[PDB]
């Protein structure tokens, strides 16, 4: 007997810019491996990693996230004032509450804008990019900041001969806003719950809290299970992303898969049938697996080098913990 | 050349149903006052809480969340098969990773459907409804379970005379899907990072993990600051929620504020200039504050008691940690 208004926002949205932040401390394979039993070679050939960046003690995912935003905003040619919202996506904010998002907002000068934390393993960014495009088109925001941020350092077990050499630290954000032409395709996402513990924190925080004498919680990865999963499944997930975007594989300019493993991403490239000249993201060689921050960071590295250029038609594929996956086709920012 | 394609979905969406789970174990006011200097009369008058529910030890944000989803699914007349995505929104998932959302989807038998965790303090549910609808309108999903779940019992310092009686346990899910007529108005939200520390974890998990034998983290609350905040700021918040929906104050039949404290909520009622006979959610009486679970648990209480009616016009205002608020106008579910 009484109507709730139906509204709408702008129909064309894109990645206005990207802005990266990588902590200054460089951690070679020799440093990493000398505390287990391995070698430079052994790590390089199984993963693709050479060096990785670890954050300083006083740095957090929120701090790094703040610095990332500032740069995206700078690159987008905008102030904090132009932003209606921030989505902080991450798995390494070490407080149950308050959420990182508002803190990131306050640091920027836009104290009062909307914002939340989003958790979907490594594929968080994919879901965040996704959620922002839907919110702008819905008419609940005109311009937004989405930031992938991570400080995985303190979570690594230095005695874990499987994954201590994998995870690293950093942040990178995109300004999502209205563009003349459609810049972000429809989100393609899904997951696999049976295999949740493939990538996990081994002990919950409260169980750890109630029994201090036990072992502390560290990150644990089941290599073969996660390799197999991503390597043989994300190809089709990649095809759907382009299916929804109305784009043929021959037309993909830039391939940004999550930087978990160079061997995984090598297999996905053959599988996806791209041009022989398609620019594959390989930021992992000097960044490592920065989880939810991988793709945006990876975008900026391709951008920094020139291998990718603003407007290039990019396939973004994210896969990781929870066994989650979120892909879209996008145009390149900056 | 080569344009990125857009998808579109249902123009009008709404709360098809609500499913609620509260754990069997009642904890009385006297029982709370064992490890603090207080009484039943002191707690009830200053909060409006008489009793609350504490979860069993084998339970969790995920277990509870799952139970709530079934209850919702059953009320809407749907099975897992009908769901395309799930959003778990919590502050008491005690794993940095993996997200609860996948494990929850798995538990229901929708193993591969999309989803993720959303963290925005107490206003979590507000954002999650907002993102759910936004996604469905953008055509990335046709029908979604949004579940707010919380196991706060283990985060409570039983010696905290300031809050040990405030927080409780439970979960509640809604089903969002297409409806004949508009059922959820735009989302109005925002934050206050300056006062990020009003509701908090006092010690992050990493700091604590490197010093396990010392003080462990609990939830902290700066009573007056949050009272003062909510009591004088949520008025215009709600006003904005009714403005976007194209409804007047006199038109709201059911007010559902976040269940922080009955006093705060009575002042909201007055400030909002609702009808004298408008129905006001007071689920706190035997549920206490369940953060991101409160609003939808409230919706359920009113429906169960026949105090609210399906399709009744409703105003939802969420407020809490990070200093985050999300609010919308909706028609009542179930
Ligand atoms: C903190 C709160 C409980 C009131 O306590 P308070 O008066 O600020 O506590 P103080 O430490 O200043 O002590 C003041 C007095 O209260 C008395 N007191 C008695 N029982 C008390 C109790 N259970 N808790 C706190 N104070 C109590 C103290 O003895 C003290 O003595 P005095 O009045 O003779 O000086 C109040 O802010 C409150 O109701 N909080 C929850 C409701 C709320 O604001 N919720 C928003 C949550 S999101
Ligand atoms: S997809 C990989 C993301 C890694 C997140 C794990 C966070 C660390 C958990 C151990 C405390
Ligand atoms: S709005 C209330 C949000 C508080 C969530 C409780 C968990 C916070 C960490 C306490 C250890």
């Amino acid at each position: 007997m009484t109507e709730i208004a139906t509204t709408s926002g702008a129909r064309s949205v894109g990645l206005l810019s990207v802005g990266a932040y990588r902590p200054e401390r460089v951690v070679t394979n020799d440093e990493i491996c000398q505390h287990i039993d391995s070698s430079d070679e052994w790590i390089y050939t199984r993963t693709g990693i050479k060096t990785r960046r670890f954050a300083a003690d006083d740095e957090s995912a929120a701090s790094m996230a703040t610095e990332a935003c500032r740069r995206a905003l700078s690159n987008a040619g905008l102030s904090a004032a132009d932003i209606d919202g921030v989505i902080v996506t991450t798995n390494t904010h070490f407080l149950q509450t308050p959420p990182a998002a508002p803190m990131v907002a306050a640091s920027l000068g836009a104290k009062g804008i909307l914002g939340f934390d989003l958790s979907a393993g490594c594929a968080g960014f994919g879901y965040a990019l996704g959620a922002a495009a839907d919110m702008i088109r819905g008419g609940g925001a005109a311009t937004m900041l989405v930031v992938g941020t991570e400080k995985l350092s303190p979570t690594i077990d230095m005695y874990d001969r499987g994954n201590c050499f994998i995870f690293a630290d950093g942040a990178a954000a995109v300004v999502v806003g209205e563009t003349p032409f459609q810049g972000i395709g429809p989100t393609v996402a899904g997951s696999d719950g049976e295999q949740a513990d493939a990538i996990r924190q081994d002990i919950d925080w409260i169980t750890f809290a109630q029994n201090p004498s036990g072992p502390r919680p560290f990150v644990r990865l089941e290599g073969p299970a996660v390799f197999r999963w991503a390597a043989f499944k994300m190809g089709d997930v990649g095809r759907r992303a382009m299916d929804a975007a109305g784009v043929r594989p021959d037309q993909i300019d830039v391939f940004v898969p999550h930087q978990a493993n160079s061997r995984i991403n090598e297999l996905l490239v053959k599988n996806l049938q791209l041009r022989p000249d398609a620019v594959v993201a390989n930021d992992i060689e000097h960044t490592g697996n920065t989880s939810a921050a991988s793709i945006p960071l990876a975008m900026a590295e391709l951008l920094t080098t020139g291998a990718a250029k603003p407007g290039d038609l990019a396939l973004l594929i994210g896969y990781g913990a929870g066994l989650s996956y979120a892909a879209q086709v996008v145009r390149m920012p900056k």
